[PDB]
């Protein structure tokens, strides 16, 4: 019953994230089975470093999950768009772990950047939906990461089920770790609810679709501010309203230096966040808050519209907080009269 | 002579250049030394990594010369904000060298993630404007970059670390045979910025005719810039931001088909970075893009190159230099324009 | 009650053994705790390479620990001669963790060897007895041994005690992985029998007593053989032969190649080529001297020396002794004061 | 004209190390070029270290370059006998360079600890000299030294031949060093001489003969004592003379223990001491002076006229031509071959 692929998809990640994680994690004993990569994961954790390499979408799923490899694994993580990564001629060598991220499997510049790779020795892990595309075949050793077919022109249900396969690779690196058993456990009694939370954001739609029917559909640009772990998830948003929307758009780096969304859930809620916000109610802006359930980020003598999500683990909040902006994206265009798919 | 401190520290750039090179750099026998590094090369040669950190403009100087770093040492690098390497509380560890730059030595995040690196047991490296600030007490070795006081948003500090940073590049990599010619081209480019950055400064006049004639009453503009010039793409951004008062971004050219530019209005404001260094296809899709919706586009890009077209569009000419360098001669044009952008707006630049 | 000092310090071991580890080792929960590493340790973990460094039988504490910091910590480890390490002027770095072991901290090879390592930027650890001497204070971090002072001429204790140090430094390395936590829960529980165990093995002395009372007092040459854990061991008993007994021993990788002769042929260093090297001597009716665990029989004439089984890497703090008694046994009989 | 293999196979050494070098070395413009690592050196270099791996006497070749490859490279460099990394279990992982030596490639702890890394995703190279053989073929890459057919029991030429590829593979590692081109040349320039050398020093087998027909002959036992870079030599010499010559030889660091075996020898006990420049340390003097201080007669191997001990004192003296320090192994081993192999012919033993 969806008017669109995309809207079908972004509706269908409650089961995408948990055909990601099905028979891979159990989550009485909190143990993580990557079978694609279980041999493997001595020598991944003996590298100098990792590079994530991916375009699109697929390298915000990385720039999401990057604070997490680095906490959970102690291994230093880049992350490269792989164009950039080809322009710059990055030197990588025998004791690099190269990982790809790609839905499709078949993007031309992340496969040129996997033969690159290859040809200097490094070790190669994709981390790809389409079962046997070029980037599956190619790379080393990886995870599928169960999604299902895509069949909209952008990623939805691809970002959240690359976010979660991405999770679940650093969560089997770091599993030998007496100290980082009790924040595995945290992380893995979380992933367990994120399917049923998808299912309660994706209850914004209503309140989405009203915010999309009033004249924030006819603005130049959108600005969506962001910090921490929900920095990928205002570029993503931003990718999501250029692409899908046709509507000018940046993710910014809250309070470094037209309507307004901003990431005010308690992961990344940092005095930054705050103080930009509170720059904005100061000219009366009328912010969009995304925080959790409950949050008084605005007081009321300030007008602002809120989309609250479920609080989730910190480093799991990007996967409720992206959905708004997919929904947003989406009925945007269709008030907009885009065809999105 | 100058209407403000900023305009002087603009047309400073040939002689704080120089400064920041001088007592430093053979040019006849192509040897860098920097004597506060001198006998800590070996140490830092030897790291797992090296962690470039530092906060606005400081942070675009990284950006620049990232590559050259990673291509003359073969030590892995990378580039963070100094807020956000703090917020992602990203481990650090003994085998790390992080060198902070920083023209006040002063800024708060800069310190702290400084801080924090040093309790960690990691290596530290300034390369810092204000000689004994706390940047350049704190951190274990650097170099006093040498450019003079800015009293105006950073210019000569940005040139002035970038020269720096590709000076340290060097010095790490000057025991290999390999890269001696390498080397030998990138020092002997340096002895000519200078009076290269001179000849740039030469366009003031076009500059501000196309302000008055194309800008001034404009909301916004755009910067396309990739590869060596995507740095001086996000650095004139946050000119046009910080100075001028007028919103701005620097887009990574051609990489989205269906991004910015498939939106841009036909009137708006668009810079993009051709010089030869820099030149890519996804460069060229770029401007085409701009061309075909009758956008006329701004090409900063070498003396004498047709990049387009019948197709209307303005020039700015530079001196080619190697192509690491050319950043350098790069950003003056944008440093131009924010300036006269926000004098012509009534804006106090000091 | 006791002849000499060395002979006294030899049996004082297991009370030393029992000091080293006091205060240190949590043994119903499991847990090492090194007051001296504790803020050092994630730092330690961190490095390129570890280099243990150290003379004589400090040098063989080493020897018999290397395998274990290996397999406990998969990182390499290499051991040093410090004056064949200063010899070759192998060069150090920042990204290595140089540990030096020393009963006295003041050996001369061994202080130009740290002097050299801080100098190059090294991270510095020592496994010392005396506190405050120049090795203790020069160090970056370090373990004191507790072993209590050494009057003897010879290490004995010294060497059981440092023994004993360096597998807890190994445990602490290795104390926040999972997949350990079975060898570890092992070792710990086999540290904690050892001072008992030593206690046992004493009683071997009239054994040994005997057997140095016989014609092997009047011998030129006493080899011994040993691979695997019990090689540093071999070395190590060697070395106080010739140091103390005043006769030519060498200690010899057991069938490596194609007279009196003790073999260690205890379960953890049993291999195919121990067997063979020891059938070579019994077809040739050589008679050796078989040091191996209460129980075993190796040989179907030959002399037997019994000593308890424990860990593996923990076995030759128990071989170990009988070769201390044997040293100094051989050494009365020969009318040599040890001291 | 040669009685047996083992002696024409030290006599062909002058041709063997010109042989390993034959192709691979620009003397007029000092490069090293070895095609079967071509390649592979960039990837050689980016490892965590080096781990040399090999049995009896090409374990005593690593040895004898291991000080080389640490000064040359900066590369952490061990040397592991195959059967007791094996006994270890040793852990071996991607980031390891693991170096096999080997004259046959058959070993069978070689070829198991080669399995050992292969398995554990370590980069394997094989230094070895029967082309084709299993270490060979089983390596990722390596250098066939080029030495020719061994057919005696005991290596003489594959020792010299192995040492020679080993110190070609370390100036390989740090060809891109301009800090190192100096100290390149000059061990280049070594080289080039070491076969012309090797046949100055058999000109000792005249001697020697003399010495192993002397009261040499009646003693059971022969003490090498070397320190530094000729510690190796002394290991190589004591294990020629125990499986060769069939008499109880130990190498020695001299000098390391003030009251070790020196203190315990008989008068007339045989001691060789290495004491070329090189290795000339003062505890190596020490030894020296303990040894003859006792009354003992000791045989030195040192550089051509250099008088280490008084001619006061009774000694015998086997001079060597100077080389680069690290080369010097090369020439100090040729002695101890020709002495294993004329104490064997003397007790009637057929060497090969
Ligand atoms: C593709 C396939 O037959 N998968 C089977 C596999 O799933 P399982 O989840 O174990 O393995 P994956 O589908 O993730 O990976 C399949 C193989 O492809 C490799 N790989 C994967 C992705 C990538 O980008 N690159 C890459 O090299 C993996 O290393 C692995 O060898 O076992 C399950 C039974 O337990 C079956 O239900 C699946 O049908
Ligand atoms: C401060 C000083 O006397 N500098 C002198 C030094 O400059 P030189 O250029 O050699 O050194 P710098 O001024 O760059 O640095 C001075 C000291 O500060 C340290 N440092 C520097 C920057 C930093 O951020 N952190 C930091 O720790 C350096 O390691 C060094 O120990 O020799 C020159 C002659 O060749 C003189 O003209 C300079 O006046
Ligand atoms: C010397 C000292 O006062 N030790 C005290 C310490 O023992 P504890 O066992 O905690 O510490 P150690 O005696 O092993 O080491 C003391 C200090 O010396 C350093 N170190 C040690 C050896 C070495 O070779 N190099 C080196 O630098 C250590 O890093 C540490 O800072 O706390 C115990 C109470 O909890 C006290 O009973 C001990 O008296
Ligand atoms: C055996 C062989 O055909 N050698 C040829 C090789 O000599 P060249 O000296 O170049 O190469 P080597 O004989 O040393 O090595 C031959 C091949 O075997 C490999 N390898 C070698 C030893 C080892 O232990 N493991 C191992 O994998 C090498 O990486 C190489 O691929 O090219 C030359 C052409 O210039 C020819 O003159 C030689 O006839
Ligand atoms: O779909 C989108 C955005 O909605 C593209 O940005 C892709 O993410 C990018 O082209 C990478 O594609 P894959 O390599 O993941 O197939
Ligand atoms: O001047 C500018 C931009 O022109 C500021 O954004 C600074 O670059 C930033 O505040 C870092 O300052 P320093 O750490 O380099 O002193
Ligand atoms: O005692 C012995 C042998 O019984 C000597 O070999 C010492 O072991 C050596 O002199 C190092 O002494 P320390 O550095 O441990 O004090
Ligand atoms: O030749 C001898 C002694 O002269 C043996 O020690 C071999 O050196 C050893 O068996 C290794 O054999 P290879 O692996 O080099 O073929
Ligand atoms: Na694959
Ligand atoms: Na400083
Ligand atoms: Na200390
Ligand atoms: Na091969």
């Amino acid at each position: 019953p969806y008017k669109h692929f995309m809207q079908k998809e972004i509706f269908e990640q409650p089961d995408s994230a948990f055909n990601t994680m099905r028979g891979r994690i159990d989550f009485e004993n909190c143990v993580v089975t990557l079978g694609g990569l279980k041999s493997w994961l001595s020598t991944i954790r003996r590298c100098r470093r990792i590079i994530m390499i991916a375009c699109g979408t697929s390298y915000h799923s990385c720039l999401a999950t990057r604070s997490i490899f680095e906490e959970l694994t102690e291994i230093p993580v880049s992350v490269e768009l792989a164009s950039d990564f080809l322009d710059r001629r990055s030197p990588v060598f025998r004791d690099d772990t190269c990982v790809f991220v790609s839905q499709s499997g078949e993007t031309a510049d992340s496969i040129l950047a996997l033969q690159y790779c290859l040809e200097r020795g490094a070790l190669t892990v994709g981390i790809v939906n389409s079962v046997g595309s070029s980037m599956s075949r190619q790379t080393h050793c990886g995870v599928h990461i169960n999604a299902g077919p895509e069949i909209g022109v952008a990623s939805t249900k691809a970002y959240t089920s690359q976010y979660i396969a991405l999770v679940m690779f650093a969560l089997s690196l770091s599993n030998d770790s007496i100290s980082r058993k009790g924040r595995h456990e945290e992380i893995i009694k979380g992933l367990q609810k994120i399917p049923e939370q998808i299912k309660q954001v994706l209850k914004l739609e209503n309140k989405i679709k009203d915010l999309c029917n009033s004249s924030l559909n006819d603005q130049k640009s959108l600005l969506l501010l962001g910090r921490g772990y929900q920095f990928a998830t205002a570029l993503e948003g931003a990718l999501k309203i250029k692409e899908i929307s046709y509507m000018h758009s940046e993710g910014v780096l809250a309070g470094e230096l037209l309507p307004i969304i901003a990431f005010a859930t308690r992961d990344s809620l940092f005095p930054k966040v705050m103080s930009a916000i509170e720059q904005v109610t100061a000219r009366d802006g009328r912010p969009i808050v995304i925080c959790n359930e409950g949050d008084a980020i605005i007081s009321n003598d300030k007008v602002h519209t809120t989309l609250e999500v479920p609080e989730t683990v910190d480093c799991l909040q990007g996967l409720l907080n992206v959905i708004p902006l997919q929904l947003i994206s989406y009925w945007l265009a269709v008030n907009r009269g885009i065809d999105v798919d």
